[PDB]
């Protein structure tokens, strides 16, 4: 699915990341527009054999099973599949762990070097929420 960025931030909202560890709605917009074009089926294969999967391109090395990363940890215990579903529950939760794991947003480079520092307010303008 490809969602809108109103649509994506009601749902991200109603799935709690709105100030989720300090995080404000924008962030997170921000960054699946810059990560996956707000498009749920995104994947993205890496130099180290890892592939990174979804709305917010949650990386198979360390989160998700995808059976052909060697020695990877699977820290959300799941299948990185789960991750592409139109339904975004998954990739949420997963997101909440990883942001708590001590780097905060600075996990996703595309938030780093788009997002953070920005007036991320502006991915919210105009929805209603």
């Amino acid at each position: 699915k490809v969602f809108g960025r109103c649509e994506l931030a009601a749902a991200m909202k109603r799935h709690g990341l709105d100030n989720y560890r300090g995080y404000s709605l924008g962030n997170w917009v921000c960054a699946a527009k810059f990560e996956s074009n707000f498009n749920t089926q995104a994947t993205n294969r890496n130099t180290d054999g890892s592939t990174d999967y979804g709305i917010l391109q949650i990386n198979s090395r360390w989160w998700c099973n995808d059976g052909r990363t060697p020695g990877s940890r699977n820290l959300c215990n799941i299948p990185c599949s789960a991750l592409l579903s139109s339904d975004i529950t998954a990739s949420v939760n997963c997101a909440k762990k990883i942001v708590s794991d001590g780097n905060g947003m600075n996990a996703w480079v595309a938030w780093r070097n788009r997002c953070k520092g920005t007036d991320v307010q502006a991915w919210i303008r105009g929805c209603r929420l």
